[PDB]
């Protein structure tokens, strides 16, 4: 398959216009997209060790969820120099689907919603991020699902008692900012996401919002694996994962 | 003692001009500073449950490390309504020493520097946040000191092997931001602070900086306990802690 | 009746979406809106003496035209401390309808337009503020209506002679800014509003726009009284005015 | 009585009120004019560079028009309407328009000092760090202060009597527009009584809450008092015909 | 004819809403638009020498393509004083149609597009600046048309060989900015415009875009002459050009 | 003739043109490179880090590429097209790219000084406060000045002859792009004749209105003149093969 055909396939599943404003999605590093592709590698992060592993495994197309850079640069030294050197010497294409993969149907957030069998799920934010709906069961039933399918030991901020058939909000990745806690506290009883910090925990306790941190890594990798299997079933391509 | 006498004592120990710019230090909520003070309460956070406890324990002067508000507001509803209502009905004075207490001599960062017996301690930043110096011993010894005195199960990002007599940087509270990691990576082998997130962990691994997250809470409470003993020994005032 | 029922009634009459950009309308100070309301107080300003008077008269719901704060704050001392203390210990709800009450049908600007019986009244600004139309009569007749119903001694900047059946623009409150003078000069012969200042007077004279300052207070209180009687006729509630 | 070059008039004015005294962004100095070697037979002084002041300057044969307020505060890139009418008159008649604004407010014996001397303020200090306004003790009763205001500044001042004021009170003066909400909050911590101009509703309410006594003797009159003194200074020192246009 | 009738005629041909954002079009200098106009002067620039010539020729209405000022001023000295003095003393109206004249049908860009007989011309930018389409002929033929009708000695940046029937973009005026070069390189083989500079030339060479600089002046004057002839055929007015 | 480590080359260059001399936001110093202990046998010097310069560097075995202009002024977060092609060549060949931009314009014996010495300006002073360019009196006629320009800089400069120029006039020089509209308004008050590069239409008109004589000897030639002098400076002091790539 040609690189531009892989890119079109991905953009059919997760359209570029779904990405929130300023999100650096699409081609990160690459020249010729008529290049033919024998081995695609998928990763959560375009980290130095992921890129080293890609070179070692003979990956020619590297797909990551997070962009290579959020902040623009005009100098090439240290780590970014090492990364680009490996990608350019091996002519490895680096392509990213970030918030457009979180938001799209059957994307990262939908995967979580599907896992918890959320009743009548709606988007958590107006831009499309996250899902919220009724969880048909008890809080403990919700915890056992999280522990078995997402993360063995989630941090639970038990701000209040939770009744059965509660409102559950999910957001894969970093959803536990202070501003998110205040917003979601008005929309849900329980909030499942990643990257909890001190001030957010205090805030969650004050608002009576139950927060479950199943980590940034695990809440995205769950959906990313399903996406990887989707790629495998539909492309006549060797596909491997590098950091999950 | 009168409230203004307590404040002057605190500002002698931690001068207001030491605070980094835009830090909301000083009087948070207050009326008459000629008021005489029955009970001084010290807390990390001016949280709802802390302020409730202050009211219940008869605290009239509430000292917190974190300010009540970082972002200004023009509406008084929900949680902030509940907090202000308690402080004003009981005429409880709320006063904060934030980064000025982090930076001053024998402050929150110096306490950490003394604990690890840093050789030739220097300020980590030019504004004077954090401390940096040589730890005279092994990484495992460093860990057991951390585990016994700060936090029992710190998260360790072991990006590289660390030699004996390595450079240790310490920062009480939230010091594990992405920009901090890139800055400290140029100055230390090991970085001890709080509030780790995914992107920070990945970045530390790429730069080979060993990060130890002993939590935001514990890295500040350690110095705060020391400050509490300092106040008790010098003032003729009943002094209690509310969230530690 | 409940506070939320009063708020619903007010927002039916003056919907919040009519409010101009950045206008601080709605709930100013308050927590529980299921609270029941025995006595509603209406005022132009949430001033210190108004709030003391509300407390003295046993007002539990205080409605004001101007918001409590335009500039946001993060510290609570002095005058604002006194205001909140009185509202919170007595659990008095403070609620505001500002520009949404100026713009709505039968609102503050419509009340003035109806008084002068403007022929074919149009909004003065595109956002909804002010009214403009033909006054069917002489300038002297317009002055007598002003003197009898709005303000006994208005300041008149007679920049030019005014013919019968002239175009009259009205704007309740502060409409005599320099920018307004230049805008209205293109739309009307006579401009009736409040809060005239030196530079604005000069500008009106240069442009030949006749400006009548019947004061900020009086141009809003006229419509506010009408609103008060509307509330009285429709709610089974004791209603008093506090600064008019 | 003789003629003077425009640049000599400007040098004299800037000696009395140096330009670096002006606060940030204040549009002081030459407003309209090209050649400063121009000879000047008649100097005109005004508070405002208004249309009617400029018409009067043309009618009276003024060659050099001095105003306290600048022609423009906000820059423009189109020349129509009133600004067109003003520039046409200034340019057709080759009239130089020059302004000393906050530098005239702040300088020694300037507009604010004129008020401080009028009320014989004890130990006068600048009200702001930029040097606007004056503050000191008025040695007498509030009633005496009011009669001075009424006799020398304005006959019917607006008084916001927020509290009773004792004899020998602290008085702040600010010529022109000093009654903004932020000024009221600042001066409330420095004085019992605040004398200035351009009172508005929200400011009055704010003064009442803070217990600051505010006296509005108008923007016009509080500057014109000092401007008349400035005109007299010019008349006695320059051998030039000097007239006032809006006072 | 009255000045307002001339203005209406021009705005019918080139509506002001076509002008790009922030473009200072319309009346530059003038008060009364009922003035009678015997002689219209048309110029590219409202320069000092053009304005002197307008006065010398008894021009009553001066139409320029470029505005008098792009950046606003609050002081009137030097050149702008001299320009305004001549315009106001001699009662000359100055009016400009800038980018609305570039963009409109049969405007400056359409004039260039028709000259080179572009097949299926489309606007180059989304705001409607420039034209792009296929030039039916060889590069040498394109070049000889340029030399005969626009400028005898254009600067040619021959970054690549050009095939017959190539894509030609034209932009009258300043179209050779670095940003434009990067944008047009994706849309055309050859770019005709004005005001080439060093960094733009280098960039054109790197991208393989052939750039032809026929100067800012000539690429606009070509269309301006066509517009002048249009005014002559339709208005019963004496019409002269001042800088072409 | 021997090899040098990259850091030794950088140290020599920064002694001649210290980095703190660079104006605000100027992207000077290391552009592309990781290890500065790298050994350098061949130094390449260029005006622009263009694609064709970088291709030529690769072909000539350049290990250290010095350019006057930075690789990027505007930061980027995607690597495609031309920048991809440039970095690929630099990274594959382990070529260090380093730049001295305005710090080379401003330092003593830099690009602007080279021009000032060339025209033998009497009492040369910095043109700007930062301080780009030089200004002083040219001891001679305009025709003599024009012939020096034609001899050393560019045979065919564009001359905007806004006025007649008397002998012993004030000459301003600025290497590179100095003919912006704002520069012209500034220089018009400081000199009779302005020598620089990159003239555009609006700038030409503006110079004609202000009576400032502008001579465009191109952006390229006015910088290459001083760059050649810098290249010879490096040759005499470093035992390295040094070649130029776009001049
Ligand atoms: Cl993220
Ligand atoms: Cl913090
Ligand atoms: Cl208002
Ligand atoms: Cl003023
Ligand atoms: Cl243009
Ligand atoms: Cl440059
Ligand atoms: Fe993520
Ligand atoms: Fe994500
Ligand atoms: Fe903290
Ligand atoms: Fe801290
Ligand atoms: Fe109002
Ligand atoms: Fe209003
Ligand atoms: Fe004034
Ligand atoms: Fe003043
Ligand atoms: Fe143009
Ligand atoms: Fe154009
Ligand atoms: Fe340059
Ligand atoms: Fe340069």
């Amino acid at each position: 398959m040609k690189a531009k055909e892989i890119i079109e396939f991905i953009e059919t599943f997760a359209p570029k216009d779904l990405a929130i404003e300023g999100d650096n999605i699409g081609l990160q590093v690459g020249d010729n997209l008529d290049k033919e592709i024998k081995k695609l590698g998928i990763a959560l992060d375009p980290s130095l060790s992921v890129i080293k592993k890609a070179e070692k495994e003979g990956v020619d197309f590297l797909f990551t969820h997070h962009p290579l850079l959020k902040d623009p640069i005009r100098n090439f030294t240290g780590v970014i120099y090492k990364k680009l050197k490996i990608l350019m010497e091996n002519d490895i294409i680096l392509y990213s689907a970030h918030t457009n993969l979180d938001i799209c149907k059957n994307g990262l957030n939908d995967a979580l919603a599907e896992l918890y069998n959320l009743e009548n799920p709606k988007p958590l934010y107006d831009n499309g991020l996250g899902r919220v709906g009724i969880f048909k069961g008890s809080f403990e039933e919700f915890l056992e699902i999280t522990k078995k399918y997402i993360h063995k030991n989630p941090i639970v901020v038990k701000s209040k008692e939770v009744d059965d058939n509660f409102k559950l909000a999910v957001l894969s990745g970093y959803g536990l900012s202070q501003s998110s806690i205040k917003y979601v506290a008005e929309k849900a009883d329980v909030y499942l996401s990643g990257d909890l910090t001190h001030h957010s925990k205090i805030l969650a306790e004050e608002l009576g919002l139950v927060v479950v941190d199943a980590t940034h890594y695990s809440t995205e990798v769950f959906g990313l694996k399903k996406f990887k299997e989707f790629l495998s079933s539909n492309l006549d391509l060797e596909i491997i994962s590098l950091d999950f």
